[PDB]
C-alpha cells in the first residue's frame, strides 16, 4: 500500500517544506538561509487515506553542475531509497520564479530517471500565496519554458503554501492528492520504474 514520491526539482524551491506539508509533521529540515540546506537525500513516510505515503527529500542533484560532495552516490542514495520506484515525481518549482535553473533541473530529472520520468512527475507549485488562480496564472504567464514543462507533464499541476496550517494545509494536500489518485489512474496503478530500478529489485531478492 506504499505510495511513493521523490521530491525534485532545483535548490530552494520549498522542496524539504513540500514534504512537510504533505506528511503533516516535521520530517525534513526546512528554515531561512541563502545557501542550499538538504545535502543528503532522506526518507520520512505517513498515513493518508489508506496508503502509507514514503517520500524521499533531495539534495542539490539537480543543478547542471555538480553541486554535490558525492553526486553518484546521492543518485545511487535516491534510487536505493524509492526501488522499486516512484509512484510520483514531485517537481518543485517556486510561483513565479521558474528561471533557466528550473528549465536545468527538469533536464537533469531525465538524465538521471530516465527520458520517459515526465510521465509520472507532476509540477508542484509552492508560494501558492504570492498568487487569482493558477489557471489564470498560467494562462497570462508568457514563460514559454514553463508552459512547455507543464505540457510535458499533462497538464499536472499543484499549488502549496508551503506555509499553510490547519485546515487550509488539509486542503492543499487533498488536492495533491487527487492529483496523484488521477495519475496513478492513468498509469494502471504503477510505479515508474526503468532499468537500473528493475535492476535492484532483482539484486535484492538475491542470487537464486
Ligand atoms: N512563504 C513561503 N515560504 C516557503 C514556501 N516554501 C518554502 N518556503 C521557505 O523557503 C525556505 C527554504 O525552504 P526549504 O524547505 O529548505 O527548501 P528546499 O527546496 O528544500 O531547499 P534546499 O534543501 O536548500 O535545496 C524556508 O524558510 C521555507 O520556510 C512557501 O510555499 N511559502
Ligand atoms: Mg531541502
Amino acid at each position: 500500500s506504499e505510495l511513493r514520491i521523490i521530491l525534485v526539482g532545483k535548490t530552494g524551491t520549498g522542496k524539504s517544506a513540500a514534504g512537510n506539508s504533505i506528511l503533516r509533521k516535521q520530517a525534513f529540515e526546512s528554515k531561512l538561509g541563502s545557501q542550499t540546506l538538504t545535502k543528503t537525500c532522506s526518507k520520512s513516510q505517513g498515513s493518508w487515506g489508506n496508503r502509507e505515503i514514503v517520500i524521499i527529500d533531495t539534495p542539490d542533484m539537480f543543478s547542471w553542475k555538480d553541486h554535490c560532495e558525492a553526486l553518484y552516490k546521492e543518485v545511487q542514495r535516491c534510487y536505493l531509497l524509492s526501488a522499486p520506484g516512484p509512484h510520483v515525481l514531485l517537481l518543485v518549482t517556486q510561483l513565479g520564479r521558474y528561471t533557466s535553473q528550473d528549465q536545468q533541473a527538469a533536464q537533469r530529472v531525465k538524465e538521471i530517471f530516465g527520458e520517459d520520468a515526465m510521465g509520472h512527475t507532476i509540477v508542484l507549485f509552492t508560494h501558492k500565496e504570492d498568487l487569482g488562480s493558477l489557471m489564470d496564472y498560467m494562462h497570462d504567464s508568457d514563460n514559454k519554458a514553463l508552459s512547455k514543462l507543464v505540457a510535458a507533464c499533462g497538464g499536472r499541476i499543484c499549488a502549496f503554501n508551503n506555509r499553510a496550517e490547519g485546515s487550509n494545509q488539509d486542503d492543499q494536500v487533498k488536492e495533491l492528492m487527487d492529483c496523484i489518485e488521477d495519475l496513478l489512474m492513468e498509469k494502471n496503478g504503477d510505479h515508474y520504474t526503468n532499468g537500473l530500478y528493475s535492476l535492484i529489485q532483482r539484486s535484492k531478492c538475491g542470487p537464486v
